[PDB]
């Protein structure tokens, strides 16, 4: 009874958003588990620099 692990929610759940972003950009990424830090950095560059070092 009550709330618990049966909800299926993840703590670092932005992994799925980085996987989707990598798929939308045609970049190599795994279907499940961890993502390479180079692709996490690639995602951070896209979210930070596109309104700083782009026109």
């Amino acid at each position: 009874s009550g709330s618990g692990r049966g909800r299926g929610a993840i703590d670092r759940e932005q992994s799925a958003a980085i996987r989707e972003w990598a798929r939308r950009n045609g970049h190599n990424v795994s279907t499940r588990g961890r993502i390479p830090a180079d692709v996490i950095d690639a995602y951070h560059a896209a979210t930070l620099e596109h309104h700083h070092h782009h026109h």
